[PDB]
């Protein structure tokens, strides 16, 4: 698609056979979901953001639907406000920023 | 411009005739800048990200050039590790998410 950003870029990921929304974000490094069991092994880790330092679960190598468009990625799992789709996807997916 | 999102997505703005480097940020709603002094009046204001809050001044109707292209908007201004550019100042140079 092309997404304009007079609202906030939210879409519906699949994630674990669940739907979820969440926010594609140019600015994040990184993915961020919403406390969730997801299966796999994890890895205790620290991101930042405005504000601080969060704890969070890193899930590698998880399987992603973005718009019906498959990734497969690193996952962070802890304590954010919103979903948050990162640029660690949003490259294996094709996306772009224009103007 | 096509920008990629294989690397941060940095750019240079002009404000107040200083060039300074920003990051295009879809998932940020409001404009948020390094701590400067600006003319003009401001308001106190908060606000969150991934740690929790913090105190930034709000000015209105500051022109800021991303790339070429004029826009005018409410910025805020505080002690942010970087200067980000969102989708208030973005709607208004025309810039879309693709793919
Ligand atoms: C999500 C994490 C992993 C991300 N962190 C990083 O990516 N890094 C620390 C790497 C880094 C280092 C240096 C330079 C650039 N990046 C982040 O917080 N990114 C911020 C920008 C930022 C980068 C570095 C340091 C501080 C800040 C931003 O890109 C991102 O869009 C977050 C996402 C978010 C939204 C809501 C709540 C929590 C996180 N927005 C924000 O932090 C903005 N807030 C909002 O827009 N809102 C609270 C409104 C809102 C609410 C709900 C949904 C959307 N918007 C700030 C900038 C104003």
């Amino acid at each position: 698609p092309q997404i304009t950003l007079w609202q906030r870029p939210l879409v519906t990921i699949k994630i674990g056979g669940q739907l979820k929304e969440a926010l594609l974000d140019t600015g994040a490094d990184d993915t961020v979901l919403e406390e969730m069991s997801l299966p796999g092994r994890w890895k205790p880790k620290m991101i930042g953001g405005i504000g601080g330092f969060i704890k969070v679960r890193q899930y590698d190598q998880i399987l992603i639907e973005i718009c019906g468009h498959k990734a497969i990625g690193t996952v962070l799992v802890g304590p954010t406000p919103v979903n948050i789709i990162g640029r660690n996807l949003l490259t294996q997916i094709g996306c772009t920023l224009n103007f």
